[PDB]
């Protein structure tokens, strides 16, 4: 699952169903 938080702050909204990293 997403780290540093998860998908909250620090990751971005993916059109996937999911979250990516915010470079």
């Amino acid at each position: 699952e997403n780290f540093a938080g998860g998908c909250a702050t620090g990751y971005l909204r993916t059109a996937d169903g999911r979250c990516k990293p915010t470079f």
